[PDB]
């Protein structure tokens, strides 16, 4: 069987990784090798009923040269570290990641199969050896209105992201948890008590946001209760940040459309919520269509997107974090057309970052490479 | 001295209302009345170091019919029961309502005077007796951008809402805070230990955030945490909710352009800040301008409104309800040409909902009517 070597299996993403492959049996058609950097020589993990022998070094490159393929949930540091050196050597086996990284180089591919499969294959048989997975909100963008683009019916598409904390890191979603209980510790009390002022209890919850001894060393600012409209560096040529600079990058790059790119861009804002990112959506369609058939296009392109109907009660329900988080579902809802006319499509998505926006494309074009 | 009678005065809205009247002096110029709906008899509030007696019932029709102007954040219940009785009795004083009830009457007016004064002064001399203010999104959204409109520079607006939990009411607020605490407590051990799992920390927030006995009752929904996108109720005609509705509907009756329409339209999403609504826009003007004019254009409309530099450090400081809670300033950032084309407009503002969304166009009317 393929040997394939699996890097920061242990982190985050490689965490949700190694679940979903165990749930699949992907151990099952593969010899497993895991690397640490900073656990080497230790006992390798039992994933699949398994067992590696011991952890080896990530970087120990003649290690990593006798491997088919590479699995990588390291990050980008770790990526730009190795993949250079390990190529510099000839190795010619397959290097599959979930950092950025290579995401943009002329030899990589994105992937996202139940968007961009022929991309993908063509690529493999081109020659393509190294393949990434896409940014998380783009990735989930594409999952729930891929239809749309696979029908070219989109001009172009005007976004506001509402991103969790989780997509930062782990560190960082821990800080909004410990803001989260700060503020209400803050006025614990006042809010048993019915007769307490809302004006009191607002101006002591600003406050505690606001008090140096409040926990705001990963966002740069107070995430719960609040948020943040940037992400990511600045880019001084068009102003945009690199998160919202790659809605235009890799949507076109990923779909093959670099040719004829159609213009996606937009506001990427952090929110308070855990591991889900959501978007709001100004679509400009390329003709009106019923508001029915735009529907049925859209839930007919894979079978992880749902349709969630412009109703109340099952809106609150099913498009949302508290709903969506830890499962493979794409809900997409709010659809109806804009008053800017009948080409003008709006649309809100709730999508997990680390399934869809992370692990599972990474799972699935592993699974695609080996038995 | 005209008297003016204050209903609503004792909640969230006629307390900031009662705050700003305080530390402005706008009891000097007027002889206070008093009123309630549930505590006749009782001594009134002593604002502006007058003593007005006992309140009266702001159901007395007979009290009220004696006022020069009534001042009212009782609510849309209470006005469309009273007004129809006072105006009756043949009453031709001032009707300054903070609820939506008689917005879209054609013998009302949207007040928001930095924005409109000559809509509320060409109304004054027709006869219009009722000011009421907008929609706290739309009288945001013109404190910000309401030099684009006043150059006739907006051909269309597409808007994505991040709107706080005080905006649905002080009971909102006060669930808002519980869920945070719930949140955080639920892992309250294992956020102190730097070793434990995230994944392991995730599942039991969610959980929790999932659990029957999660204080939900007033949202319908977990908010904090998570996300709703729905506000108000649904509108078969078009499939907005009445919140995303009013977008087209006020901004056009505040400009004065109910005739022709300048396209206001998005999505309205409730999100876990406590009292200040953000927006994202994206904004087709009319011309292709320099961006270093278009601020100035913004700019320069009105004293409150701030444009935020694209950058970094002083966004994640200014543009956030953090920053922006409790102030009259309105500050709008992250301008630039979108991808779409030059004369596409990115932006994003903020500002507090009680304040320019509420209490202030309010107050500046009643001084305006009082001398
Ligand atoms: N966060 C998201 O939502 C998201 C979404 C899509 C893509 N990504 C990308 O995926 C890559 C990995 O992200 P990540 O958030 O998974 O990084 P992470 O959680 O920090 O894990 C990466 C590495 O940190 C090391 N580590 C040190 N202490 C650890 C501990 N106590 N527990 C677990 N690991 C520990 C592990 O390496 P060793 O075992 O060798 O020590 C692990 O492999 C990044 O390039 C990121 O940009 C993230
Ligand atoms: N919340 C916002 O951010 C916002 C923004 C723009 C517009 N508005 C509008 O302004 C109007 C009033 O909103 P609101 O949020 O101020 O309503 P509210 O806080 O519920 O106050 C309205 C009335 O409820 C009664 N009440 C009952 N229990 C109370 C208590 N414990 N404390 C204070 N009052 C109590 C009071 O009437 P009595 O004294 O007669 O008993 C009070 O005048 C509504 O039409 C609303 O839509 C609100
Ligand atoms: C969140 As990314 C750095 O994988 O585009
Ligand atoms: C903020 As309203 C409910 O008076 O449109």
């Amino acid at each position: 069987m393929k040997n394939v070597g699996f890097i920061g299996w242990r982190g985050m993403v490689g965490s949700v990784l190694m679940d979903r492959m165990s749930q699949e049996n992907d151990f099952e058609n593969l010899n497993p090798v895991f690397f640490t950097t900073s656990q080497a020589g230790q006992k390798a993990p039992v994933f699949g009923g398994k067992d590696a022998g011991d952890l080896k070094s990530a970087f120990d490159i003649e290690e990593l040269k006798k491997l088919d393929i590479i699995v990588t949930c390291q990050g980008g540091d770790y990526t730009n570290e190795v993949y250079p050196k390990l190529k510099a050597t000839g190795w010619d086996g397959y290097w599959v990641d979930a950092a950025s990284a290579l995401r943009m180089k002329d030899d990589a591919i994105i992937v996202l199969d139940p968007v961009n499969q022929h991309v993908i294959s063509e690529g493999l048989k081109k020659g393509i050896k190294t393949f990434v997975g896409g940014n998380c909100t783009v990735s989930l963008m594409l999952m729930a209105i891929g239809g749309l683009f696979e029908k070219d019916l989109v001009e172009w598409i005007s976004v506001a992201t509402y991103q969790a904390a989780s997509g930062a890191g782990a560190k960082n979603m821990r800080e909004l948890l410990s803001q989260m209980g700060l503020l209400e510790q803050a006025v614990s009390s006042e809010l048993k008590d019915p007769a307490s002022s809302i004006l009191d209890i607002e101006r002591k919850v600003t406050a505690k946001m606001r008090a140096d001894n409040f926990p705001t060393d990963n966002f740069g600012a107070a995430l719960g209760g609040s948020l943040i409209p940037w992400i990511d560096k600045l880019l001084p040529e068009t102003g945009q940040t690199k998160e919202e600079w790659k809605g235009y990058a890799e949507t076109n790059k990923i779909l093959g459309l670099s040719d004829n790119p159609i213009p996606v861009d937009g506001l990427c804002v952090r929110i308070g919520a855990l591991r889900c990112n959501s978007q709001a959506f100004t679509i400009k369609l390329k003709k009106d269509l019923p508001l029915e058939e735009i529907e049925q296009i859209i839930a007919s392109h894979n079978e992880w997107v749902k349709v969630i109907p412009n109703d109340k009660e099952i809106t609150l329900r099913e498009l949302t974090p508290a709903k969506v988080t830890g499962t493979l579902s794409v809900p997409v809802g709010r659809l109806r057309k804009l008053a800017m006319g009948p080409e003008y499509l709006a649309a809100f998505t709730v999508g997990d970052q680390l399934l869809w926006g992370a692990a599972e494309p990474v799972r699935r074009i592993l699974k695609q490479l080996v038995a």
